[PDB]
């Protein structure tokens, strides 16, 4: 990396070290702060270095402007690199062993009082940080974020296009509306009555581009969302769209693995070898949501087998319904971390979420000092629950009973409860420092609402290859047939998702037929391409702003975006979306 | 490049060579054509290879489907690589020394009669090629084009982000309208009365991002244009937007040079070391347009000095007006290449373009057999015009007289006439196989119309650093002051352009003041960033579709685009822009 080059400058401010002692250099940057007549600190985007204000008869004309420069202004300074006298060194900053002795200077631009503290990476005000964003970008935070994004994305670009031979293909933005997932933004055309609509994602051209050769396609595409429901999320975001020809699920499953591994920032942590997978059934059961945390490690396990006996009233009626069961989660070290008080909050959480009894069994630590109903369970099944739940010296097992799904959802939310609990007043088991990736496969193909069941709906995408599994459960009993759709989850977030799009229009035809007709208006152009010898093809979308936010550890995805828009568009920096004089509506309608 | 990998396949169809003899391989692809029971040819995106239909008792079930596959369908075929028997070899194709012997097969997808010839890279019907585009993409032409684009662009991405340390920064698309250059597309927002507008180019954020640190910015941005007149080339196109901090003109002048050199496709021709530059004055004078061909070399030169004497009536009145002059161009070898007939077309071209007498002087070859008026000029000034025009054995000089600008424009278009003439019925002096680049600097800062001169206008961009040159010609006599704006021209095209945007709002203020006021509504947010200590900064835009078209030698820029739109939007493949039921206008207005 040449860095500062093709410019009048040498050696960006922060790169100077002892190696540069004695070297003549002319560097330019911003004025951070100074102490009276003695000091100056220049700051580039990179680091910052210390410039000593020359005090002399010959250098007085230089000292003039160097001390006349306002708060943070742009100055070019030329001089020689010298080592800081004696123990003046500042190990806290990289340039700290050296200072720069001015020869000449000049004032590139001045500035007025700026309502921001650039030193501390500002302070948290969204309104102000955004209104002044061109200022805020100077902060080392925005700098680190945007530079990370650029870097990592470009390394992905390398992994795909250079390494594995994809092609960077730009699909058009302004296009026709395909109302499968959600409604789209409209864009009036000069020709009256007819107008384009921004795409939700380049999933339309996903099939076509695969039909047209191009064995490997990839794009970073700007996708747009008009959201009636949540004014919070961005009006536009960025996705890495990947599509491959002649590939199974396991293949692209490895593709994203190698992609994230190669692209991983190298600054913070490595990533891991192939990501553990799981089935929609298995995550929904053993976690309680399809997007679990997984670094947590608090597992839902089924102990019902030891409860066949023990006719205690609670578990009795639980084992009754043919769909009923009794499961549990084990919170580690919770035996003594949480006070005996805040477990009553866990019990109270029953009331919050779909009220159901949760039983705090202490089978080892604080034993007999707790567990009023569970004292019998402890004194009866202790060793067995030690084996099953796999507990430790100080541990506590939350024990619930009811329907499979109901109890799974319960313990699922409740382990999160144990997270946000055990982290305060103690150790935190979930740190934004480390990362856990999990594959979620075998999702349902169809789901019933919002019209009265069943007009169904497409699970995720209208065209999704069903896990072959006789394939016919489609016709026999839909919603009972699964798909090849997959989701990548990173630390409880959906980082990306996709499916194996289905070829051979024969299959497509009737799925669209049960779903609805006259949709053939829209999609006959696509199914046509299906009858033109479309190859088997599948791919995945990767939310970029999401992944980059997650990796930078930012509070919101607006910290990983150059000029984001808070709260239903409305960029706070410039007035927009704004009105406009009527004669500007004239060329359209 | 791993190429075919992460998939069930080995060895993409076209890569197989003698090196692969005996290697077991399973490859999948498209069926191009076959001869009866004997032959098959599979085609990947890459090359194509020859599959021999096995005829046997054990292989009959394979021969069944392999001969049952329709015209062009998708088949996977597994077998062993063998050499073609004896002299069956086909040196015309890369896989031609080998064929592939089937072991097993299967039919991935079939197809119906497709109204296209994929072998010959179709035939020219824009309507059909576009309507069926997902088909047309299979053609080796679209393949080469899109793959070239992806490749080269990605290498530019390397040169900037990897090599010289730029940052890839996505500026928002939906935004507020800044009606400097042209009107923009509008996009209705869920909140009634106020709506966004697509950007013409990320030139807005060009200043801000430079204010905010990020010493080097770059982006490939989708720029949307709406031109009511003249609407031929499509609404959206790709640009490479570059902006640097603390850089002169000469710097980025070298930047784009290194960029194009590093990025040059390597397939066709090298590029050249630093591009020859020229001044707007000099190109307009010695070429006749700011975008000359330069590989051509037919120069406009001023011979008026030898015409002070020689009171011949024609040149007489020409030397009369204080702004009048008599200039000429010399077409080489034209003396005998063109017939004595088609020079009457050059003379007739007077009538076509702003009718003015052009005089075909033959001063050497076919002498005295031509030049009715010019025979005197020849017999008088011959040696002198030999020196001046620098002619050769067989040469002919086109001689015109009139206003400086008028005659310059004339000979400017007329050398192109001599190009398209001398190339047919003879040698072609302009070959796409070679590229010529030229820098055009020192453009005017201001130009008078369309309101009555002078309400002026911004030459190119409102904020453009004037070539310092006392700077004050702004106030004294505007339109007489030049700028630092630059244009890159490649083979008579404007490949890219930009300027050094101006810092220090002091200067900006009055330029915007003379131009117009209440524009401060829009741009006070920008000039604010000018008073916040914006560094000196400058950059350039690079038309991507243009450059890629020019390098691939395509007829139109729609051959370098995945899914282009011909003739005022209207993608021919899908119906768009289209109308839409009234209740879909309801959420907006």
């Amino acid at each position: 990396p040449e860095f500062s080059s093709f410019v009048v400058r040498t050696n960006t401010c922060g790169e100077l070290r002892s190696s540069h002692l004695g070297q003549e250099v002319t560097l330019c940057g911003w004025i951070q702060y100074r102490r009276q007549n003695t000091f100056l600190v220049l700051r580039d985007f990179d680091g910052l270095v210390q410039v000593i204000i020359p005090q002399d008869e010959s250098a007085a004309s230089v000292k003039k402007i160097l001390c006349e420069a306002p708060v943070e202004s742009v100055v070019q300074v030329s001089g020689t690199v010298i080592s800081r006298p004696a123990g003046q060194e500042n190990p806290k900053m990289p340039t700290g062993e050296i200072e720069i002795k001015v020869k000449t200077a000049e004032l590139l631009n001045a500035c007025k009082k700026l309502p921001f503290e650039i030193k501390n990476f500002v302070k948290k005000t969204e309104a102000l940080r955004l209104q002044y964003r061109y200022l805020d970008l100077r902060s080392f935070q925005m700098q680190y974020n945007l530079r990370l994004r650029s870097q990592m994305v470009m390394k992905m670009r390398e992994y795909l296009c250079n390494l594995h031979g994809f092609v960077d293909i730009e699909t058009p933005t302004l296009f026709k509306r395909t109302p499968g997932g959600a409604k789209e933004f409209l864009v009036p055309s000069r020709e009256p009555g007819k107008f384009y609509s921004l795409p939700q994602s380049p999933q339309q051209f996903k099939q076509l581009l695969m039909v047209g050769g191009l064995d490997r396609y990839f794009q970073v595409a700007r996708c747009y969302r008009d959201e009636g429901s949540r004014p919070d999320r961005q009006p536009e975001f960025t996705q890495i769209d990947i599509e491959m020809s002649f590939v199974d699920q396991t293949g692209i499953q490895s593709l994203i693995e190698g992609l994230l591994q190669y692209s991983w920032p190298n600054d913070k942590d490595p990533v891991v070898v192939p990501f553990p997978t799981m089935t929609f059934a298995e995550v929904l059961a053993t976690y309680g949501t399809d997007k679990p945390d997984t670094r947590f490690g608090m597992k839902i396990i089924d102990i019902s087998d030891v409860f066949r006996n023990t006719e205690i009233g609670f578990l009795q009626d639980a084992l009754s319904k043919p769909h009923g069961t009794v499961k549990a989660i084990c919170i580690p070290e919770g035996a003594k971390y949480l006070k005996r008080k805040d477990i009553e909050s866990i019990r109270n959480f029953a009331a919050d979420h779909f009220n159901q009894e949760i039983l705090p069994v202490f089978l080892n630590a604080n034993r007999n000092w707790n567990s009023p109903v569970a004292n019998f369970i402890m004194e009866s099944q202790r060793l067995e629950l030690i084996r099953l739940m796999e507990t430790q010296e100080e541990d506590v097992v939350l024990l619930t009973a009811g329907e499979h799904n109901k109890a799974c959802s319960l313990l699922g939310k409740l382990r999160l409860e144990c997270a946000d609990l055990l982290e305060t007043r103690g150790v935190v088991l979930r740190d934004p420092t480390l990362f856990s990736f999990l594959w979620v496969v075998d999702f349902p193909l169809f789901l019933p609402k919002e019209e009265n069941p069943r007009e169904l709906e497409s699970a995720h995408h209208p065209f999704t290859a069903p896990h072959p599994s006789d394939i016919h459960l489609l016709y026999t009993e839909p919603k009972k047939a699964r798909s090849q759709h997959y989701d990548l989850v990173l630390n409880g977030n959906e980082i990306g998702g996709g499916s194996i799009r289905i070829h051979n229009a024969e299959l497509q035809r009737y799925i669209l037929a049960t779903l609805l007709k006259e949709d053939v208006k829209m999609l006959s152009h696509l199914l046509q391409a299906l009858d033109y010898g479309a190859p088997p093809h599948g791919g995945i979308a990767l939310g970029l702003d999401r992944l980059i936010c997650l990796v930078t550890g930012s509070p919101s995805i607006r910290d990983v975006i150059a000029f984001p828009k808070s709260f239903r568009g409305h960029d706070l920096m410039s007035n927009t979306p704004d009105s406009v004089p009527p004669e500007e509506l004239k060329p359209y309608h």
